[PDB]
């Protein structure tokens, strides 16, 4: 597939905290959900171009992957 309704891409908000990075997502595509989970919390397979899944690395960061699926 290819980019989906909504913003297809974020910047950089990783390090920015899950929340801002999640306020990100719902500021700048209100069509798609701010998510925040550790790498590796056992989810769904599929991915929702109206979900952002944002993960934080142990490394004590948020990865907010700036691109939708």
């Amino acid at each position: 597939g290819s980019s989906c309704p909504g913003k297809s891409s974020w910047p950089h908000l990783v390090g920015v905290g899950g929340s801002v990075a999640k306020a990100i997502i719902e500021r700048q595509n209100p069509n798609v959900k701010a998510v925040i989970l550790e790498e590796g919390t056992p989810v769904t397979k599929d991915f929702r171009c109206n979900r952002v899944r944002i993960w934080v690395n142990k490394r004590g960061l948020v990865v907010s992957p700036p691109r939708i699926g």
